[PDB]
Parts: structure tokens; sequence; C-alpha cells
């Protein structure tokens, strides 16, 4: 058919944090899409809710990315039962903000490992299959803050703009094997949290967005599954920033 | 499909970029008016759109033809939903050899066109509170290029305009937008030497040149209802000859 | 000082940045030629630098001004060894009320003044293999501004002019950088109401308007031998209002 | 402009840039402590640097040495003003060969320790209001580079860190900026293939690698009064290697 490329049938998906917001939003965008998406959470709670949301069309699992050791079986565990890895999508970011001089240093170091470390631990676990296909596509999570810097989120400016960094590299090492990567750096997003903000507070994040409002999980996903289809292979070591306006280049 | 009921305008959509553009518009479902500076170019276009568009004359740099193909588009279409200014050439040449019109041609074809242009289409988007207004740049106005300070110059430039006009519209759902391609395989580039191919394509982690439709599929996902939330944005299209 | 034998070129040098930039430059051995629209503002300037240098009119969208402006600098002086080019102007409307003039005249002043004035001065740096050439852009340029759609339009011009020039002298001793000045007290901005300059500084977390002699330290500094191997480079100094 | 009464902290002062940094400030009037990772490189320091300041022992990875240099600092000669974090390593590898401990040693070196001194310093620079931080990054952090994936995200990281810290202190007068070096001469550069240092200036428009002293000056000048109005903001030092 004409659009026959448009498909992702026949992909394997591997996508962090996917229980809900943006992860969940992917998840179901890339399924939706024809691709078997391999959601993951950090809890076993979380996993098996991804599980149920997925239904057929793939599988959670409980991966700590942290631990190295839980990479390696999460993995093995997905290439026993569908098979080799064609998309990484980079989603465990989490935020613990301070000031810097009221900042902890177990604050700086968790988010240095799940919001920086956790991309290259994963890139690595997938990056050989790729390499041998020819073929492959590593998207990160980024955010705004990393380009913008953010008081009070220094630890969390630092993470968003080293995968920038770290994505930029990984790009040049395996651009000629047609091999992608990129990140997808969202603005303010509304999600679990915002609907329970107070009307100071909503109208506070609002001021800062041109565009007006928040973006919504989706927005984000749309973004996603362009950037891991077969019409943006020439898009890497790049950049999309999906925020309204709130920053620009 | 994805374009329902949306009316396009596609500047310079004879060939390349701009005919890749178009006719990805066309199959998901937009009405396309494609522009030329020709008859024939105009004709042709007019002929491969078909019933799904049409092909209009159209001087990026006259502000009476701007008059002519808008109103004329009004009256058999409607108002303009999508915008992309893809009209743009070359006159490349170190500076110190550069003529004073090469410097002013490629202001006006590739720079001044993307204002008038976009003004002319906006009060109607202002109106209707939707719009998008996509913009073709080029790596080079990121990163410079020895022998075209000029397209430098006005490809950086439509930058600078793309971000505070995205600032002036973007509360009444318009986005405005740039997507930069890196080399694109085109006649000129199928005509080059074997020694300065390869030159290009060492600036070129990817190890291969675009084609035209990865551009049309990076405007495609811009102008379409999904990427509602990027404006003030430039999407590189390289193949990694640049980054960020 | 650390310019001496050095012959600089500051265009638009009556009043706050052009004219901080000049006396900076004669305060470390320089002999500095300064610009300005008018024969009166060049009265004020050749007043005000004395034997240290002269005041000319320029009128930097003219190419006969431009070339007896270079004559008689070359006859009275010697061949320009820095420009700094710092003729901007202003014209600010929002898109849908931009005039067809507003444009063009943001556009030459702007952006091609750069075009000719770096073009006239540089035989001379190349033959020497030594040279500067600083441009005055602004923090508008990379974030953009509504109602400054022209200005911004030009400021990042200018850049992608700079990165290209940059690319083509650099073998041969010569930097090309701009820098780029955020909010900057001047009279205009002195005659701001108490909510105007409040807005302003609600931008700058540095809680302040920045200084003309500021943006003359950040020139000295590139002019220098110590900035031989910055070029292409944007030097942003705006009291962090956008960072990168 | 000079550092009269300042007390600037250079940490990685044995060779190179960090001793170029460190000479420079104490030409210009400063009171340096420069550190070094082993003490026979802190005793080195103590002997060039002499009267004008005193060498320290800086393990960057470890809160208690960080404490100890800092009272010691205190006890002798006051609260620092000035903060120059230069003490990146390299541990080079493509990524399917790049083990874990070596992306851990560089992210906690090249920039967990950019957080781990500026907390260090900033209290005293809050009661002071006025300060400097300047971090010594690498053009490899804005333009990534194979083989230092983990390099590049650090040099990167401490960007992304010096934006948002730049904001919390900018009001009370302290600026946090990055320098950006592109190749440096140094013992280690010296003592490659022709071929390699070929290769090296190849990616050099400026035709050549820039010395130690030339990225000293730009921190210099970035630590002076005259930088008063930067913050937040990378200085790319690179001959052009890489543009804005």
């Amino acid at each position: 058919l004409y659009f026959q490329s448009m498909s992702f049938e026949g992909k394997i998906a591997l996508v962090t944090g996917a229980s809900r917001g943006i992860g969940r939003a992917i998840a179901e965008t890339l399924v939706a899409r024809g691709a078997k998406v391999i959601g993951t959470a950090t809890s076993e709670n979380g996993a098996k809710n991804i599980s149920d949301y997925l239904g057929a069309n793939g599988k959670g699992l409980m991966l700590n990315v942290t631990d190295p050791a839980s990479i390696e079986s999460v993995l093995e565990n997905i290439r026993a039962e569908f098979g080799e890895v064609d998309i990484l999508v980079n989603n465990a970011g989490i935020t613990r903000d301070n000031l810097l001089m009221r900042m902890k240093d177990d604050e700086w170091n968790d988010i240095i490992e799940t919001n920086l470390s956790s991309v290259f631990r994963l890139s690595k676990a997938v990056m050989r299959a790729m390499m041998k296909k020819r073929c492959g596509r590593i998207i990160t999570i980024g955010s705004v803050v990393g380009t913008m810097g953010n008081a009070g989120q220094a630890n969390y400016a630092a993470a968003k703009a080293g995968l920038i960094g770290f994505s930029k590299s990984l790009a040049r090492e395996v651009a000629s094997r047609g091999i992608t990567v990129n990140v997808v750096a969202p603005g303010f997003i509304e999600t679990d949290m915002t609907r329970a903000l107070s009307d100071d507070q909503r109208a506070g994040i609002l001021a800062q967005v041109p565009a007006g409002r928040l973006g919504g999980a989706q927005e984000i996903a749309s973004a996603v599954a362009f950037l891991a289809s077969d019409e943006a292979s020439y898009i890497t070591g790049e950049t999309l920033h999906v925020n309204g306006g709130m920053y620009m280049v």
C-alpha cells in the first residue's frame, strides 16, 4: 500500500517509565501504529498495570534501571519472548528540586543516576543488536530545563543537558549504521499532577508558555513516534523541543 | 485523511523539496496550491496536482504578485491554513568576490520573502485561531559556510523572524517553525565531481545525502494537528552534519 | 596599551555603546575613527576623540559614502585593523502592522550594512594576516521578540554572516565575532515609566540594566590579542535574561 | 581592572590550562590557591605561586577533601571570591567498550565536582553579594564526540548546571559561566603523530592549536569586574572548530 513504510509492524519498542503520563502515551501510540511495546516500571505493581493496558500488544516488566543486573534479564526476557529491540525510548526522569545551598548530596546523586546515567546504561544494552541490524532508534525524553536552566533545579538541568551531550556523541558513533539517537525536550506537560494545582500556581505556570496552555502527554508521544519512524532516518543528534514556545532554539 | 479540509500554500513546489512537500500533503488529504516562478512551472505543478490542487505563478519578491495569488486562492479555495516557505536560491561566492546584487538577491528571495508571505497569510490565521507557518531553512544558517555568507545570513535571519512571529501568534493556536535540511540530493549534487562529493559526504556522519521526502516528512509532521505544541523551533534534518 | 599601532573603525559612535566602545579603544592605545549619520554627529565624535582619532559621517547603506570614508581613513591614519559594526536602528511593530518600509530599512541598516562594511575592510586585513571584525547584535536575534521580527531577522542574520565570514578568513589570522547585548541602559530606557522599567527588570535575573561600558569591555576583549583563538562566536552580555 | 583583595581557587592547577589560569590571575593582583590530586602536584603549585598564593591537595570526588581545603583557605587567606573548576579528565572509549566505572568516574570528576565545589563556596559569595564561578568545559560538550560520550555528557551537564545556578544567584551580583576550549596544546599534545596532529588541525579553521594562555585570558576576562553582566553564558574558544 501507499504508506506501507509508515507502519511499525515487525518492530520491537522498549519504553521506560511507561506506567502513566508521557511514557504511557508513548507505549500506546507505538502499539497503535503496529509495534510490540515493552513498557517498564519501577515497582511490580507498576509492571502489572502496564501489562494490563498493553494486553496482547506487549508486556510490562519491572526494570530497576539503576541496578545493572536488572537490565540484563529484562533485555533477555524481551529477546526470548519478542526479539531484539528496534526502538529504545528513555523516559525515566524524576525531580528533586532544591536551591543549591539546601540541596542534599543524595538529591544530586539520585537525579544524576536516574536521569543521566540511566540513559547510558540502557543505550549500551540495546546498542549491539541495532548495529547488527543496521537500523535502530534511540530517543530520550529530555526537558526544556536542560537547555534553559531553572533555579532550584540545577541537578535536573545538569542531567537533562547531559543526556543531550551523551546523545550527540552516540549519534556520531552509530550514524553510519542506520541508527538514530535523538532527544525530545518537553516543556510543562499536564499530568496526574497539575490537575490539583492551585489557581495561582497554574496561572504562574501559564505565564511562562506563549501558547497559553500546558502540553499533552500525547503531544510528546507524537513527536517520539515520528522520530522513531522510517521517515525520520535522517535526524540524529538533534533535540526536538516541544514546549509551546516557553523557550526557542 | 490527516489534512482533511485544509488548504496549503507551498512556494517553490516545482521540484525536489517543494514537489515532495506538495505531494506529501495531497497524499494526506490537503488541497494544495503549489507555486512556481514561470508559467510552465505553474502549469506543470497543476499537472501533477490535478484534482487535489492547483499550480499558480508566484514571484515571492513582488508584493503585487503575492497580492494576486492570495486573493486568487481566497476566491476559489478559501483562506490558507498551512504556509510552507520553500522559495530560496543560492548565489555563492567568497565575500571578497561577492557582488552587491548577489547579496541583495539572496536577502530578498530567501529572507524578505519569508516576511511578505507570512504577513499576507496571518490575518486569516489569527481570526481562525489555528494555523501553520513552516519555513525551509538550511544547516548553513546555524553552522555558517565559506562562500555562502549571503545564504547564511538569510537562513539564519528567517529563524529570528520565525521566533518573534511565533511569539506574536502562539496564544491563538498558530505555530511557526523551521525545518533546516542538511545536504539533500538534488540535480546539482548529482552533477558534482567525484572529489567534491567525497568532500560533502565526509561532513555527514550518516554517510548518505538526504532525500527530498525526508524534508517532506518533517514538514508534514510539523504542519499536522499532532505538532501543535511546537512553535518557534528549528527541526534539523542533516544526518548528523551539525548537532543542536 | 593593548591596542598600540592599531586603527579601529567604530560605526554609530555618537553615544551609548558606540561611544563607550570608541572611548575604551582609545584608552587602550588605539587610533579610532567613529562614525555618525550626520555631519553634526561627526563634529561631536571628533570633539570627544581629539588627537586620538576623528569623526566621520557614514551612511552604511550607501556604497558611495563607504568608499569616501575608507579613503579618508587610509589617508589620515592607515588601514583599518578593527571594524566594530554598531549601526543598528529599530522600527518595532507587530507583523500585522509592519510596513514594507519598516522591514526593508531594518534589513538594510542592521544586516546588509555588516556585509558592505566587512567586505570593504577585509582585503587589507588578509594582506596583513591580522584583523578583527566585531558586530553588535542583540539577544533579540537569539531569543526573538514580539514586535521586533524585523530587528530579530537582522540581528540573527548577522550571526549567520559572521559564522561564514569567520570560516573564510580564519586561516589568515582574522577573527569574526558578535557581541549580543540584552537590555542596555540608554536615554530611551531612562525615559520609561516606573512600570516599564519594572517589566524590563523582571526579565533580567541580574536585577539591573546593563551599561554601555559593559558592552564595550566585551568588545575590547574580543578585539585584543587575548581573543585570537575566538572566531565565529557570539558573546551574550544580557545579565542572564537568556542563556546560551 | 585588578583582582586586588580577591581570593581565587583554581582546581587542577598543576599544568597547562589550570596553571596558566592560576599564573594569570596572580599577575593581575589575585592571591590564588591552586590544587592538584597528589601532594606532589600541590607542592609544585606552591613553588610557582610562591608568595602570591599556595598549593593544596583536593580530591573533588571526596566531600571530606573539599572541606579540608576550604577551611584551610579561610584560615590563611579568607573567603573565596573566584572559583575556577578546571578539574576534567577523560576516559575515552566507544560506547560498546565503555565500562561502568569509566562512565561513573568522568561524571563524578568532571560534573558532580562542579556541583560539590560550587555549593562549597556559594554561601560566602551570597553574603558578600559578589562572586565569580567559571567552569572549564569543552567544545565536546556542545558538539559531542565519538568515543567521548561520558566526557560530553559531563561537559554538557556542567552547562545546564551553570545555567540554573546563574539564575539562583544573579540578583546578588554573582555570575556563573563556562569557558569551552577547543583543541589546546599540552604536553600530551606535542607528543602525537604528525598524522594525529594533522588530523587535529584539519578540524580548526584557525589552522592551529589553541594555547593554555588563551583560555586563561577568557577566564581572566570572565572573572574580571568587566564581565559583571555576563552570566549563564558559554564562551567558546576553539579557533572556529565549532560555531555557536
